[PDB]
Formats: C-alpha cells, sequence, structure tokens
C-alpha cells in the first residue's frame, strides 16, 4: 500500500504520481506547511491562492474516490514541512512506498531526496510528464552546441509537438511570426472585461486565515478573482480564445496606465500549479487559427511563449545547478530600493506596476522585464535581491520559470548565458511603449536637471561604468558610438546626475 504525495504545483489528476495508484489501498496527501509558506515573503494572494487551489483540488479528488490525507496550515499537529508531514502519515498509515511526482525548485528535491535514507521506505520520485522535455534530453540537446538560443530550441519542440506543422515545414513558411508586427497603443474602451471568480466558502475561510497567520506580508488580499477550481480555469482559457487571442500579437508590447491587463491571458498561474496544461492551452490556440478565429502571428506568436521560452526556462534552470543564483556578472551589491516594497515613488511608471503588483500580484510580460527589471539593472542592483522580490510577488513564481527569467533575461547576471541580448533602455523606449510619461512629473526628453526621467542618466551610468564589460556586444555598440560623440564636460553632468540618484536610493536604504 503505497503513501502518493502532491506538491501544491502539482494539482492535475493526471500527475505522475497519480499512476497506477489502487484507490482503495493508497492515500494521497497534500499539506499546508510553514516551510513552504515562507521560504520566501510571499505575496498574500499568492498564499491564499495556492492554498485554496489544494484545498479545492483535495475536494476534487475526493469526489472521485480516493483516499486523501488533507493538512491545514493551521490544524493542531501540523508537523511545519514535508518532512515532518510524511513522517506523521508513515506511523499512521504505514505504508510499503513513498510516490511523488519531481519537484519544481532545487531546495525541494533537496528535501525529497533526504526521504529514504530518513524513513528507510522506498521513494519512487517520477519524472513530470507536463514537460516536453525530460532533464536527460535538454542537457544532451544543450552539449553538442557550445551556444544556446531560444530559437534553436523552440523548433525542436514545433517539431517535437507537430504545433502549427504543415507535416514537415512550419506552417505558413516561417517558424517565427516576429512580428506582423509592432505599432503604438491604444486605450481601446470596446475590449472585453477579463473574467474574475468571486471567492467561495472554501477561498473566503482561507482569505481569513492568511490575513491571520502572514499579516505583514507584501499584498493586499482585497478584490481576490483568481481561479481555484479546474473547471473555473478553464472557462479563463475558453474566455481568452474567444475576447483577447486574436489581438495578443498586436498589444504586446504596450503599457497603459489604465489597462493592467490587454491582451494577455492571465493563466500563468493556472498552468504553473497544474490547473491548466501547457499542450492543451497551446492546441486550443491552434484549433482557434484553423478556425479563422486569429491571425497567424498572433497564434504562433502565443504557442511561441509557452512551448518555446516556459519550457527553455525550466530546461535552463535545472541545467545551471543550485548555484546559478549567485551569477553576478556586474558584481553588484546595492540593496533592493524601498518604494519596490511601498509603491512610493515618483516614477509614475515605477509607481504603476508596483502598485498593480502590490494589489493583483500580477504584471505582464513587458512590465517585469522593462520597468521594475529595467530600472534593477541600470541601478545596479544586487542580482540575488531582485530575484527574491520577483519569487516573492507575483502569484506565478516558482523558482525555476522565475530564476532564468530574472538572472538571465533581465538583470543579464550570467553574462548573456541562456542566448538573450541585454535590455537596458532609456526613458525614450518607456515614452513609446507606453502612456506612462504623459502624467509624471519628470520629462523623458530631458537628461539633466530637476526633472529629468532617472532611467536616461542611469542608462548612460550604466553604459559607462560597465564599459569593459560590454564593449565588444554588437547590440550596445551603437550606443556607445552614441556615448563617445558626446562633449567630455557632459559625459562628466551625465555621470555625475546618476550618482546623485544613487546616493538618494543608498540614503534609504541605510534607514531600515
Ligand atoms: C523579470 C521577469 C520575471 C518573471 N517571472 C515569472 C514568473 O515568476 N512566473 C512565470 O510564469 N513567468 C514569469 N515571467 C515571464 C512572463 O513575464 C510571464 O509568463 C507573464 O507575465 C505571465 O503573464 P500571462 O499569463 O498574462 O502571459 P501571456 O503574455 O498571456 O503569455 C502566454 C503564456 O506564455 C507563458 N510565458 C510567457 N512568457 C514567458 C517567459 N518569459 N518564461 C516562461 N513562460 C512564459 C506564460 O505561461 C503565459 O501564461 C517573468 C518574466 C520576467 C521578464
Ligand atoms: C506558498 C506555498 N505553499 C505550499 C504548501 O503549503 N504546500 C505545498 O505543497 N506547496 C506549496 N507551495 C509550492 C511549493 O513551495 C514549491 O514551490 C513547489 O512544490 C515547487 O515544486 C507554495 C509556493
Ligand atoms: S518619464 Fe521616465 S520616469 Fe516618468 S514615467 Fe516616463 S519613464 Fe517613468
Amino acid at each position: 500500500s503505497q503513501l502518493v504525495l502532491i506538491l501544491g504545483d502539482q494539482l492535475s489528476p493526471s500527475i505522475a504520481a497519480l499512476d497506477g495508484v489502487d484507490k482503495k489501498q493508497d492515500t494521497i496527501v497534500l499539506c499546508e506547511v510553514m516551510a513552504e509558506a515562507s521560504y520566501v515573503g510571499h505575496h498574500k494572494k499568492k498564499i491564499a491562492f495556492i492554498f485554496s487551489a489544494m484545498r479545492h483540488f483535495a475536494e476534487e479528488l475526493r469526489g472521485e474516490g480516493y483516499r486523501v490525507r488533507y493538512t491545514r496550515i493551521d490544524d493542531a499537529d501540523n508537523a511545519g514541512s514535508f518532512t515532518g508531514e510524511v513522517k506523521r502519515a508513515i506511523d499512521d498509515l504505514t505504508p510499503s512506498r513513498i510516490c511523488v511526482t519531481e519537484p519544481g525548485e532545487w531546495r525541494v528535491r533537496s528535501e525529497m531526496d533526504g526521504f529514504a535514507g530518513a524513513f528507510g521506505i522506498q521513494v519512487d520520485i517520477r519524472s513530470d510528464r507536463r514537460f516536453l522535455s525530460s532533464h536527460g534530453e535538454f542537457r544532451n540537446w544543450a552539449a553538442g552546441r557550445k551556444s544556446l538560443t531560444m530559437e534553436y530550441f523552440y523548433r525542436e519542440m514545433r517539431r517535437k509537438t507537430g504545433l502549427l506543422m504543415n507535416g514537415e515545414q512550419p506552417v505558413g513558411g516561417r517558424w517565427n511570426f516576429d512580428a506582423e508586427n509592432r505599432q503604438p497603443a491604444r486605450p481601446d474602451l470596446l475590449r472585453p472585461k477579463h473574467p474574475v471568480f468571486a471567492p467561495d466558502k472554501i477561498t473566503k475561510e482561507v482569505i481569513d486565515t492568511v490575513e491571520r497567520l502572514f499579516p505583514d506580508n507584501f499584498g493586499k488580499l482585497e478584490n481576490f478573482g483568481f481561479a481555484v477550481t479546474r473547471t473555473d480555469a478553464e472557462r479563463a482559457l475558453s474566455a481568452f480564445i474567444d475576447d483577447f487571442l486574436c489581438n495578443f500579437g498586436a498589444t504586446q508590447d504596450a503599457m497603459l496606465q489604465d489597462d493592467p491587463n490587454l491582451n494577455h491571458s492571465l493563466l500563468s498561474f493556472y498552468i504553473n500549479c497544474g490547473l491548466l496544461d501547457a499542450l492543451d492551452v497551446c492546441k486550443a490556440a491552434e484549433r482557434a487559427y484553423h478556425e479563422g478565429g486569429a491571425p497567424l502571428n498572433a497564434v504562433e506568436g502565443f504557442i511561441r511563449q509557452i512551448i518555446g521560452w516556459r519550457e527553455y526556462m525550466r530546461g535552463i534552470y535545472w541545467l545551471a545547478g543550485p548555484d546559478y543564483v549567485d551569477s553576478n556578472f556586474f558584481e553588484n551589491d546595492r540593496s533592493l530600493p524601498v518604494f519596490y516594497w511601498t509603491g512610493k515613488t515618483h516614477m509614475n511608471c515605477m509607481a504603476k506596476v508596483i502598485t498593480e503588483t502590490i494589489e493583483n500580484a500580477y504584471a505582464h510580460h513587458i512590465q517585469r522585464l522593462m520597468i521594475t527589471g529595467n530600472f534593477a539593472l541600470l541601478a545596479g542592483i544586487d542580482p540575488k535581491a531582485v530575484h527574491r522580490w520577483y519569487l516573492e510577488v507575483y502569484a506565478d513564481a516558482y523558482e525555476w520559470v522565475e530564476l532564468p527569467n530574472v538572472i538571465g533575461m533581465s538583470q543579464f547576471a550570467d553574462g548573456g548565458f541562456l542566448g538573450t541580448k541585454p535590455y537596458a533602455a532609456s526613458g525614450n523606449y518607456i515614452n513609446r511603449m507606453s502612456d506612462y510619461c504623459d502624467t509624471c512629473r519628470y520629462d523623458p526628453k530631458e537628461r539633466l536637471g530637476d526633472n529629468a526621467c532617472p532611467f536616461n542618466a542611469l542608462y548612460w551610468d550604466f553604459l559607462a561604468r560597465n564599459r569593459e564589460k560590454l564593449k565588444s556586444n554588437h547590440r550596445l555598440a551603437q550606443p556607445y558610438a552614441t556615448w563617445a560623440r558626446m562633449s567630455e564636460d557632459v559625459r562628466h553632468d551625465l555621470r555625475a546626475k546618476a550618482a546623485a540618484f544613487l546616493r538618494k536610493l543608498d540614503a534609504a536604504a541605510l534607514e531600515h
């Protein structure tokens, strides 16, 4: 008789561990434990969401005839940790085998690997069939090509899945439609609202418990709208197909002060805990393309994010090992500035995106990359500090998908290891791709003076102090040509003004 453990990001009735259990003999185990709610200061909505999806997933299995042992975060004898809770079940149920799908973070794998030695019982750790690449396939694909790019990997995934494939060639005779393409942003009022799901009896009781036990944690619980059931996630899926998919590629890089969502799917939360399955999400997009419902560039652009980037980040996470988090190519040591936790700044773009994060635990891609992520980079923040923030604040964050986005893509803390170019940009970009500057106190056209946006001076300071590590980068080559053309006292004034702002952040970091 078997003890099946299921982790909080594995809430799927065909997870690897349920393959061939005996509903009479065996016992599924789920547990809310303090070790996983507290290894980082998660956003309140993140904890509430995960807890509520677990309690709902527990009810799901029970209705399907499974023996389910559930341990609540506040239960009397809660042991506090996976190891502890599995121990309590072993004296309780005395199984002859523990079954578990492989976890999604290094830390958790560490604990899972200590099970067998610590309990003297067979532990069967199963590989996670939700992912198209095993660790073994990806390692071997990476070996025999000393340069890693998503594009060459994504090519393989299209072949392997047959998604958007005419047997042997890609639909429309291009793997990529990057893009068909761009163009400025519009506050389209004739745009449907993204779905919201009002909290039920379970979710309300978890909302109350989270506010009682994690009172000093990041984020507001008000306006909880996440789907916590499988049915509601599949409704979030079909609403995106029906209402937003056909404009996905059009508005992809745009930011609107008044539109936190535009045309994105808002599914990462569900895909990443098993409520939605990645390959089914992709097939629905493709099914919609063949029924005329969206253009080729929106669908391929959308599938590219899932079977391309998300699958590739996972691969990069395990390939790089646990100390990838120590990557600090630029040798930064500055603390994460204070307003990342308060939203209280006069940089209108930083204030909007951080306020959105506070209140919804969501911000879409270009926001994570070019607002908060770009500022961190230019300001020279310790990448470990940035990594903690991104893992804590967003309700779709687990280390495997967060860490390579932060270290590799955003902060370039690994010197371009995962193939991307560096995303440093001045306030010229933000003015082009948003309306944030319109109501901002600074001017995105000024570099010096009391009301220049600090992204401008910080942009050039960042190129100037790291010139040695970046001069050979055929992407910054034009900026450096622009730098050298500036008179000497101008380059001096820009770097002094960069320092004045840098000083103002360090002064604040000291008061705490
Ligand atoms: C600094 C930084 C931190 C990030 N942290 C996370 C994170 O913690 N969790 C997370 O899931 N994504 C993360 N991303 C990737 C991306 O920003 C999010 O997937 C996206 O915001 C999810 O929103 P959505 O579901 O509306 O995406 P959409 O724009 O609707 O994208 C469609 C789907 O593609 C997937 N996807 C898109 N981009 C990526 C990517 N770069 N890597 C992996 N999957 C992707 C998501 O599953 C998403 O649901 C991060 C990106 C950056 C630049
Ligand atoms: C906040 C939180 N709480 C739990 C929990 O109570 N029980 C659980 O099984 N999982 C939780 N998780 C997700 C895990 O910490 C971890 O990040 C995933 O297991 C990734 O493999 C999270 C993120
Ligand atoms: S000006 Fe520079 S600072 Fe003010 S919003 Fe535009 S970008 Fe943010």
